[PDB]
């Protein structure tokens, strides 16, 4: 049986190593009308997706960890905590979870706590004094992973009823992207009916009206092995590309909406920092530069990080070991990402498999 607080590993609860399925749907029809139920019966499908059987208990044991986490962190979060004692309250709940093994099991990426315009990519550096606020709009990003299957899943924590119906707005924007996804179907057709959905909406917040926007540079994403953003872009409104989803591919189904722009630019101190999949051995001899690149290929490998991160590792004086591995490219900076000074952002997420037999919201119990 699980603790309160959660403290009992994720593989300890499940004795005979079988992690329990994700809410799994039947693809959407085609066009035309067809419908997709042949899928579940098919025994080439059953095969097929019986040939990829450990790679879903990977995913499930993760999506575990993240629903036993993320219920946890919904029973504590509260205003007046400081954005450190939050993500690291959430990660030392999230380590004990996942069991944390090295490179086998662990934090796929930092915990995004973004607040009110900033929409995405902050989580506080050392001596950042930031504390929650009771009318705070914060996203809670973060992510598990079993040999580097990856669960994306995030939400939105808020304490004053004002923003109510702009966090209802994203959530049902992120379910219709989640109901229109599929084998076969078009990217763009997925943008343009959670677009749709998301400027349906009418809020109103402290006497000024607005119609949600969905945030349009920001986007759900194709997963890999240890590769949060594979390379294929779920977009978010219309005007999207007419790239189709494929069979055995992950997804992580993300919406954002916002009473500002809709667009975001990189701003503040950045905190996230993530080795480019594409750069391949690279020998360095400049001596700080050298062991920062060998700590995070030993402790993150193509996984995301950030700065407390290399703090809990005991290294310190590596700002600029880290500035040269990004000026060599080896290394990719992710700055928070905001929009308007003054303007409120919400998001919602799930990971998604698009299994031979069915579609399975692995993050959704
Ligand atoms: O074009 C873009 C550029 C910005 C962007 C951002 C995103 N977000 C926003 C939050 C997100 O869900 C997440 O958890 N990110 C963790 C993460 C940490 C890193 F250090 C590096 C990377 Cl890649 C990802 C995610 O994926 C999604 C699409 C786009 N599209
Ligand atoms: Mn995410
Ligand atoms: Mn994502």
């Amino acid at each position: 049986v699980q603790t309160d607080p959660p403290s009992v590993p994720i593989c300890d609860l499940y004795p005979n190593g079988v992690f329990p399925k994700g809410q799994e749907c039947e693809y959407p029809p085609t066009q035309d009308g067809r419908t997709a139920a042949w899928r579940t019966t098919s025994e080439e499908k059953k095969a097929l997706d019986q040939a990829s059987e450990e790679i879903w208990n990977d995913f499930r044991e993760a999506a575990e960890a993240h629903r036993q986490v993320r219920k946890y962190v919904m029973s504590w979060i509260k205003p007046g905590m400081t954005m450190i004692e939050i993500c690291e309250k959430l990660e030392d709940c999230s380590r004990k979870l996942i069991k944390e093994n090295g490179l086998n099991a662990g934090l796929a990426f930092p915990t995004g706590c973004s607040l009110n315009n900033c929409a995405a990519h902050y989580t506080p550096n050392a001596g950042d004094t930031t504390v929650l606020q009771y009318d705070d709009i914060c996203k809670i990003d973060f992510g598990t992973h079993i040999s580097g299957r990856i669960i994306d899943c995030a939400f939105t924590v808020t304490f004053n009823p004002k923003y109510d119906t702009l966090l209802k707005a994203v959530k049902d924007a992120t379910n219709t992207g989640i109901k229109c996804a599929g084998i076969d179907v078009r990217l763009c057709d997925v943008g343009e009916a959670i677009q749709e959905v998301m400027e349906s909406y009418e809020v109103e917040i402290d006497g000024k009206t607005y119609q949600v926007k969905p945030i349009r540079n920001l986007n759900g994403h194709s997963i890999g092995q240890y590769r949060i953003h594979a390379g294929k872009t779920v977009p978010i409104v219309k005007g999207g590309e007419a790239t189709r989803m494929e069979e055995g591919e992950v997804y992580a189904i993300e919406t954002f909406g916002s009473t500002g722009k809709g667009v975001v630019h990189d701003d503040m101190e950045c905190s996230h920092y993530m080795k480019n999949f594409d750069v391949g051995h690279v020998p360095i001899r400049l001596p700080r530069t050298k062991h920062l690149l060998n700590v995070i290929n030993e402790n993150f490998g193509t996984l995301a990080f950030c700065r407390r991160w290399l703090d809990r590792l005991g290294e310190s004086k590596y700002l600029m070991a880290l500035k040269n591995l990004c000026d060599l490219g080896i290394v990719d900076p992710y700055p928070p990402l905001c929009d308007i000074k003054g303007s409120y952002t919400a998001q919602f997420e799930h990971t998604i498999l698009l299994r031979p037999t069915c579609k399975e919201v692995v993050s959704r119990g």
